[PDB]
């Protein structure tokens, strides 16, 4: 209490920063385009946080960041949250802790949100070679 964090303002290489959330990044190495349907793209989002989350078995230990596995369908902008892991270092690495069960859901993305601008960037470089 309150265990606040000052998240890094220097962007680690390979990480693509979002406009709306300056602590929300796409991990560039993790991007995988689907072989069967090229419009489907899998990627990790990484969030460096404001406040340590004590999610670990040992409660002296707090996560500095989240790594979330996402699946994006560039045709309809449906975004599936697959998975979430907690890391004790920034940039989704370090000692890992995951929730007891994974909450999974698919959203239909709308304009003017962080996830939707993420999609715009992904689908313009990954699904296809350009935007429209």
């Amino acid at each position: 209490n309150d265990m606040k964090l000052a998240p890094p303002t220097d962007v680690r290489s390979g990480y693509i920063r979002m406009v709306k959330n300056v602590n929300y990044y796409i991990d560039s190495e993790s991007i995988w385009v689907d072989n069967q349907e090229p419009q489907i793209v899998h990627f990790d989002a990484v969030v460096n946080m404001d406040r340590g989350l004590y999610v670990y078995p040992e409660p002296k230990r707090y996560a500095r960041s989240v790594r979330q596995y996402k699946i994006l369908n560039c045709a309809n902008y449906h975004l599936t949250q697959v998975r979430t892991d907690f890391y004790d270092e920034f940039w989704g690495q370090g000692l890992r802790a995951a929730p007891k069960k994974q909450k999974k859901h698919t959203l239909s993305l709308t304009p003017d949100t962080t996830l939707y601008n993420a999609a715009q960037i992904i689908c313009a470089n990954y699904g296809k070679a350009f935007s429209v």
